[PDB]
């Protein structure tokens, strides 16, 4: 089997990502944020808290015939932003692009924080992280992916987000017709539960590329690009007027600068971000301060590809025995 579907950025900085997801029979389709920086496919319902509800779109069990409560069972997850939510668990039938997983974990949120109210666009995570970060109690639970992985074609996914635009999340094979030249795969480790892997290097615009490890997690779920505070000064460095602004919290620009692009190593081959991907618009609403796409890690504890790096490329999650990853120009 295969499934394929559209991914559509929530507003006009693509702070994030929303793919329609079938929940239910009669089908109930919610938007949710396809994470593979988590591993809970969690969703807004008729159980949560009436006030911490605006605008999302709900499910509703009591009106799905193949909804099933998973007794005991409970999840809560905090995330690197420090948002969180929380709630109990249904098993129920899940189709993404028509593919579908029956008995999929649905975690139904009592409690969500604030950030997650006051994003009326998205009503959800599907993660799509190792089944190990799981949050559910007791009895961990699977992943869309990894319950799907067996019946498809091939055991892969890939991303292929666009700039101010629409992509494609694909499940059980790799379209040919989506990216430029070859794809180059690397090592992954699962260790800590992520899309870890390990970068060789980076450059700063038409810059000299500099060979070093950079270890990282490919994070469709997280909105910037995240590396370490050496080369984050150097990219920063190449723009008049930018600096780290302690009160808004990273690096801001000049909003009438031109952005340099920055590449970073896959292997031997490299990926350019362009530069306008680095743009995330001005720091309040009239001010000609931007905020940087490009931050630092420090403090984070982890290198983290999100989408700014992989809205630039076609990425290939592998979940062969032996897990990879791979990218290609598009
Ligand atoms: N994967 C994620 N990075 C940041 C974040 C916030 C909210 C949900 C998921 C994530």
């Amino acid at each position: 089997s295969t499934g394929s579907a559209t991914t559509t950025p929530i507003d006009s900085l693509d702070d994030a990502y929303i793919t329609p997801v079938q929940i239910g029979t009669p089908a109930q389709t919610l938007n949710l944020d396809f994470d593979t920086g988590s591993s809970d496919l969690w969703v807004f319902s008729s159980e949560t808290t009436a006030s911490e509800v605006d605008g999302q779109t709900i499910y509703t069990p009591s009106k799905s015939t193949t909804a099933k409560l998973l007794s005991g069972a409970t999840w809560s997850i905090s995330y690197g932003d420090g948002s969180s939510s929380s709630g109990d668990v249904y098993t129920d039938t899940v189709s993404v692009g028509g593919l579908t997983v029956t008995g999929q974990a649905v975690e139904s949120a009592k409690k969500v924080s604030s950030s997650f109210t006051e994003d009326s666009t998205i009503d959800g995570l599907l993660g799509l992280a190792f089944s190990t970060l799981n949050t559910v109690s007791p009895t961990q639970q699977k992943t869309f992916f990894d319950n799907a992985k067996a019946s498809l074609d091939s055991p892969v996914f890939t991303a292929d987000l666009g700039y101010h635009a629409p992509g494609t999340y694909n499940f059980g094979f790799i379209d040919t017709t989506a990216y430029t030249g070859s794809i180059t795969y690397t090592a992954v480790s699962t260790k800590q539960g992520f899309w870890e892997w390990t970068s060789t290097g980076y450059a700063v615009g038409s810059g000299t590329f500099k060979s070093t490890s950079i270890d990282g997690i490919a994070d469709t779920g997280t909105t910037l690009l995240y590396l370490p505070a050496t080369v984050v000064s150097a990219y920063w460095a190449q723009v008049s007027g930018a600096k780290s602004s302690s009160s808004v919290g990273g690096y801001v620009f000049p909003c009438s600068a031109t952005l340099p692009s920055f590449t970073f190593g896959v292997g031997s081959a490299r990926i350019v971000i362009p530069g306008d991907y680095i743009d995330f618009g001005p720091i309040s609403t009239g001010s000609s301060s931007c905020f940087g796409g490009i931050q630092s890690s420090a403090g984070i504890g982890i290198n983290i590809f999100g989408d700014v790096a992989l809205k630039a490329a076609f990425v290939v999650f592998n979940g062969a025995t032996t897990p990879t990853l791979g990218f290609a120009s598009k």
